[PDB]
């Protein structure tokens, strides 16, 4: 953990170049709170997070978030979430600094972005688990994540899912309501901040990995994901019909075993949800 001159995240970014990797810049993909560029420091490959607001947040909601983030991660190291180096405030704008993931999100992953290869049952299994591990850590040291989704759950040179975004990160009510509607909880919606938020949440991330779709496609009947789940309890779908044909290598039980955690986990009220013990317990005797 350092601070950067925002000068040097600058230079080694090729003055945060917006272009894509594919082009040739350094743009690696964006958000509601700014854009990921892939940087070199301290003779390593590093990801910079420069912040802005690309949504309707105050300058100092953004500091907030960066302050909240450096707070919650500076010290922090578990196998399932990202690790920050650093950080810059000294320039034009606030900058994070983490370890590089070369696989980048498991939205990216699953929608085989650039013409990467499809993840196979085996990697994703692995991958659900991995998450899972990584949101009980934040649950036991009593932290709400508030945004989780494929978006936020990145993959090392070994495909280990590590969780991202801490921007947000802290039953109790809230009037300033963030988050992906797509993934939200219907309680998160009204204002709520529980962890059982995050377990719905994860409940559309295993669905993401069992379909391949995204949790909201605006070309697509239905648009949401969890509508599908809905439809498929109601016996309008079947969930073979949605298992993501770009594997080769998924049996029915498992898959099914999988959809089972997810259905549980996207109860519309929260207190009929697992906790993230629980999904950790199901999703480890879904591989035995
Ligand atoms: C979107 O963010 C990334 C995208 C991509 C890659 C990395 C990142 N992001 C980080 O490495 C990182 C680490 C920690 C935290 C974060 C934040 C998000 C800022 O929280 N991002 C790599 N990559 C190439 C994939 S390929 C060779 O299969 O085509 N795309």
């Amino acid at each position: 953990f350092h601070s950067f001159s925002f000068y040097e995240l600058k230079n080694v970014t090729n003055n945060f170049d917006e272009r894509p990797i594919s082009v040739g810049g350094n743009k690696m993909g964006e958000g509601g709170f700014g854009v990921v560029y892939k940087g070199y420091v301290n003779n390593t490959t590093v990801a910079v997070k420069k912040l802005a607001a690309m949504v309707d947040i105050t300058t100092e909601e953004l500091k907030q978030q960066f302050d909240q983030e450096i707070k919650v991660m500076a010290k922090c190291q578990h196998e399932n979430l990202v690790e920050l180096l650093g950080f810059s405030s000294d320039g034009d704008d606030l900058c994070l600094v983490y370890v590089y993931m070369p696989n980048g999100s498991l939205l990216d992953r699953l929608s085989c972005l650039d013409g990467t290869p499809p993840l196979s049952w085996h990697m994703r299994c692995k991958i659900a688990q991995g998450a899972a591990n990584g949101i009980n850590f934040l649950h036991e040291n009593h932290h709400i994540h508030r945004d989780i989704k494929s978006a936020n759950i990145l993959l090392d040179e070994a495909f280990t899912a590590k969780i991202s975004d801490f921007g947000l990160a802290r039953t109790v009510m809230t009037s300033r309501i963030v988050g992906t509607t797509a993934y939200m909880a219907p309680e998160a919606l009204r204002g709520e901040i529980t962890p059982k938020s995050d377990i719905y949440s994860f409940g559309v991330v295993l669905l993401e990995i069992i379909t391949g779709l995204p949790a909201v496609d605006e070309h697509r009947e239905p648009q949401l994901l969890l509508d599908i789940a809905a439809a498929i309890e109601d016996e309008e779908k079947t969930i073979e019909d949605y298992i993501d044909k770009k594997m080769n290598d998924a049996d029915s039980t498992s898959v099914e075993a999988m959809y089972s955690v997810a259905s549980q986990c996207l109860h519309e009220k929260k207190n009929k949800r697992p906790d993230i013990k629980k999904v950790q317990q199901l999703l480890q005797e879904m591989t035995a």
